[PDB]
């Protein structure tokens, strides 16, 4: 059950564009890394671990992103003009295991700017990770799938999707219900932070579909960049509006750090 990326050889220009996007992805998060480390000091001590989810992302994706940039390069070879699969292995499972520990960090920091504490903070947390990790598991025994059973991809895409449906609704619905909460102005904000995770997160669906309609090197090119796109919006930006809303709330609070912090721009 292999991966379609073992099916083709690449031209160089495809294989140092996709060697590119991955080099690029890192250093975006790490450049990002360092803006939420810095901007720690200026959130309430009630937002600040809302950060620091930030930080954890950052590093888990950056990591994970270096690691696929360095497989790929052990696993192909330029002979006879083009790149061809050598001895080892290269694969878009590892992504698959991240997504495990790095959704989970999405969701809590968006559910503590949110103003949730307590028994309905934890409760709600159990019900979306548990979600979130029948999406991320049963589309990775999908996805086993993409050359050897497409019907099987489907099918567990299928289950997956039911996962995700329930997930936003869960969001959804506690983002509309404690709006009212929410200070400095960041009820407008916020609505905007959801339909931002809405369309990032559609993207790895469609990346996950790319082998049923587009089954070539291209399509592995396609994929990647729908990887990279999605990436970015669903960590890096949805974390400076997470941090914008955080210090925003803090101020708003009476926390002078943040209101400094405001000030100067
Ligand atoms: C930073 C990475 C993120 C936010 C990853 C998000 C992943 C998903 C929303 C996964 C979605 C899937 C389905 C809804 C169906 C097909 C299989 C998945 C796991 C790709
Ligand atoms: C600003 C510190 C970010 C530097 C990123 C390092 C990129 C490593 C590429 C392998
Ligand atoms: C207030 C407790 C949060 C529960 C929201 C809905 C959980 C989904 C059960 C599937
Ligand atoms: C289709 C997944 C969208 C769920 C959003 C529902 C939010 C409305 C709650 C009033
Ligand atoms: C060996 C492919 C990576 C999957 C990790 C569980
Ligand atoms: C998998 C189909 C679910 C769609 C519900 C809106
Ligand atoms: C035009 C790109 C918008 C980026 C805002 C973070
Ligand atoms: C310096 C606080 C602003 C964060 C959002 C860009
Ligand atoms: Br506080
Ligand atoms: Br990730
Ligand atoms: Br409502």
């Amino acid at each position: 059950m292999k991966n379609i990326e073992s099916l083709f050889d690449y031209s160089a220009g495809q294989f140092e564009f996709i060697d590119h996007l991955l080099t690029m992805g890192v250093g975006v998060h790490f450049a990002a890394l360092i803006f939420f480390l810095v901007v720690s000091q200026f959130v309430a001590p009630k937002y600040r671990i809302a950060t620091a989810l930030s930080c954890i992302v950052m590093v888990s994706a950056g990591l994970i992103l270096n690691s696929q940039a360095v497989m790929w390069t052990d696993a192909y070879a330029y002979v006879d003009g083009s790149y061809q699969l050598q001895d080892l292995t290269f694969s878009n499972g590892y992504r698959y295991v991240n997504w495990m520990a790095t959704i989970p960090c999405l969701l809590l920091q968006l559910l503590i700017v949110l103003n949730l504490k307590g028994k309905e903070l934890f409760s709600t947390a159990t019900w979306l990770i548990l979600a979130a990790w029948g999406m991320i598991i049963t589309g990775y025994v999908g996805q086993l799938y993409e050359v050897d059973d497409i019907a099987q991809l489907m099918i567990w895409g299928a289950v997956s999707t039911a996962f995700f449906v329930v997930m936003n609704w869960i969001v959804g619905t506690k983002i509309f219900k404690n709006r009212a909460t929410m200070l400095g102005g960041t009820d407008s904000t916020i609505t905007k932070v959801f339909w931002l995770m809405m369309f990032a997160w559609t993207l790895y669906p469609i990346a996950y579909l790319v082998p049923a309609f587009m089954n070539n090197a291209d399509g592995v090119v396609l994929r990647q960049l729908l990887f990279t796109i999605a990436d970015i919006s669903s960590k890096v930006i949805y974390g400076l509006m997470i941090t914008y809303i955080a210090i925003q709330q803090s101020a708003a609070a009476g926390y002078v750090p943040a209101q400094q912090a405001l000030g100067r721009i």
